[PDB]
């Protein structure tokens, strides 16, 4: 599924991601807009072998199990493939195990060079929230 800005911000809104871990929702806005254009079924294979898959691009090394990652972990305990769904819930509960690390979400690199910093409540201008 293929997700509006306005869309996402409510889907997001409604499983808890506003002010999660002291992030407003426009942080989680942008940082989906440059991770996966809103798209639930983009994957990005990385040069270690990983996968990262989702509306927030979650890698295979460390949080979801693919089969095909030498020497990697699945600490959201759930296929990566759940993390492809039409619902967003399966992401939403492993960003929130992702954001709950030392890291928050500097653990996405998207969000760490293009949304950290800048005015990220216009992520959800013109919104019904
Ligand atoms: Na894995
Ligand atoms: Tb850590």
């Amino acid at each position: 599924k293929v997700f509006g800005r306005c869309e996402l911000a409510a889907a997001m809104k409604r499983h808890g991601l506003d002010n999660y871990r002291g992030y407003s929702l426009g942080n989680w806005v942008c940082a989906a807009k440059f991770e996966s254009n809103f798209n639930t079924q983009a994957t990005n294979r990385n040069t270690d072998g990983s996968t990262d898959y989702g509306i927030l691009q979650i890698n295979s090394r460390w949080w979801c199990n693919d089969g095909r990652t030498p020497g990697s972990r699945n600490l959201c305990n759930i296929p990566c493939s759940a993390l492809l769904s039409s619902d967003i819930t399966a992401s939403v509960n492993c960003a929130k195990k992702i954001v709950s690390d030392g890291n928050g979400m500097n653990a996405w690199v998207a969000w760490r060079n293009r949304c950290k910093g800048t005015d990220v409540q216009a992520w959800i201008r013109g919104c019904r929230l």
